[PDB]
């Protein structure tokens, strides 16, 4: 099939590749079709995409397994199907037990690979799901990137949108954090991140009058859902910034789903996307693992009937067009010290990408100036427009007095440097409360 690009708000489930999935409150998860998945998640990703055995080498891929009862024809036409009916399926890279450990160079037979799956199966593009021990991995945060990076302009030359998604745990999201090169590396690539809100109980953030919020917290849950949130959309609270078009808030389906992070009352989810909303930043939807433990059932076989999306689809499809935040993206600006009577270039470290990917670099301007010569803390702010939209982004720069500052007590000795008046005068030979300039033409200092 064609390449069915996802571009309205987005409810996201995961569907297993097994059958019979245990949860943590021994409910079940039977296996399902494709076609027996809820209209109304337009995206589904299948599950998952790994290292079998590992006598096939470091590379992944996927096979369907036999005890689903679906012909490989079958299955393949069922994306079709969705894919028809406008909805999208991806593939997603990883999971538990992956063996995911890729070395440099392993990209081009990642990249191929992924070609080939979606060429067979239809797939709509890739979710990088990697479980905690493979994000770090070898060569991962650099391979995985790559691959994806060329696989997307394989697609773009025929004029296709190859669909980009990962599914972080949240407290990777940290900026500085281990999925930093693949947010970075991905920017314009990415369609959307369907972070995890679960299965980190005790992590989660403190907001200043609120408290430390967790995702364990049920009677916060509002706080959460809405603070993270803001944080990412805004690149505040020491996190990296997912614009608010490209962010999908992803939730276990119910209880057996996942050890935490399970919302009680969606109203709690509703408000904080109304806040989200009210504030000019609404979210582009929600995302659970999974569809198959939605249409599952608990530890008294009792159906879970489809709960999750009732909760959630209609919300989230009610809702409006998403609109894209073209913004430019300013990174380098972190704030710097500089010693006295140093040199200081500011457009030094500082790149800066458009809404798609491109380096604008060039494009940035800096306002104000940083006078080395006087001690303080000076206060730049770097700009750059595109796309009809600016980036603001504020820089400061402390000047240190240094040890090199000439001192009257201080005895210095021959070849010393010194500073004094804006200069770093040479000693000729001891000294002790000559200063510099009062000297002369052949004075002890020079
Ligand atoms: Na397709």
């Amino acid at each position: 099939g064609t390449i069915t690009s996802q571009d309205d708000n987005v409810v996201v489930g995961y569907w297993h590749n097994w059958c019979d999935g245990r949860g943590y409150q021994g409910g079940n998860a039977p296996c399902v079709e494709l076609k027996t998945v809820n209209p109304q998640y337009n995206v589904v990703n299948i599950s998952f995409m790994k290292v079998y055995d590992i006598a096939e080498g470091r590379i992944p891929t996927f096979k369907l397994d036999p005890t689903i009862a679906l012909s490989e024809a079958e299955f393949i036409a069922q994306i079709d199907t969705l894919n028809s009916q406008g909805r999208s399926v991806l593939i997603a890279l990883g999971g538990a037990d992956a063996h995911i450990e890729l070395t440099r160079g392993d990209e081009d037979a990642l990249a191929a690979e992924i070609i080939r799956l979606t060429d067979l199966y239809g797939f709509d593009g890739l979710d990088i799901d990697l479980e905690q021990a493979a994000i770090t991995a070898k060569d991962n945060q650099f391979v995985i990137p790559a691959a994806l990076k060329m696989v997307k302009e394989h697609y773009r030359k025929t004029g296709d949108n190859f669909m980009i998604t990962m599914a972080p745990e949240f407290p990777y999201l940290t900026a500085n954090g281990a999925y930093t090169p693949y947010l970075t590396e991905l920017d314009g690539y990415y369609d959307f991140i369907n972070p995890q809100f679960y299965n980190q109980g005790g992590d989660g953030l403190w907001i200043e009058g609120v408290g430390w919020i967790a995702q364990n917290n049920d009677a916060l849950k509002e706080e959460f859902i809405y603070y993270i949130a803001d944080s990412l959309i805004n690149g505040t609270r020491n996190y990296h910034k997912i614009p608010h078009d490209k962010l999908v808030f992803g939730l276990p389906s119910n209880i057996d789903a996942a050890a935490t992070g399970y919302i009680q009352d969606p109203q709690d989810l509703y408000k904080a996307f109304d806040r989200l909303k009210a504030q000019g930043q609404p979210l582009r939807g929600v995302m659970t693992w999974s569809v198959n433990w939605d249409m599952g059932t608990d530890a008294a076989n009792n159906s879970y009937n489809q709960q999750f999306i009732k909760d959630y689809g209609n919300f989230i499809h009610n809702q409006l067009p998403p609109v894209t935040d073209m913004t430019p993206t300013l990174s380098g600006i972190v704030d710097t010290r500089v010693e006295l009577d140093s040199h200081f270039d500011p457009l030094i470290g500082i790149t800066a990408k458009d809404y798609q990917g491109n380096d604008i670099t060039a494009d940035v301007t800096v306002s104000g100036s940083v006078n080395t010569n006087q001690v303080g803390d000076y206060l730049l702010t770097y700009s750059v427009s595109s796309d009809d939209e600016t980036t603001n982004q504020p820089r400061k720069i402390t000047v240190y007095v240094s040890d090199d500052d000439w001192q009257v007590g201080s005895t210095y000795v021959k070849d010393d440097k010194v500073t004094h008046n804006g200069a770093t005068w040479t000693a000729q030979w001891w000294t002790k409360g000559e200063e510099p300039g009062t000297t002369g033409e052949w004075g002890v200092w020079r």
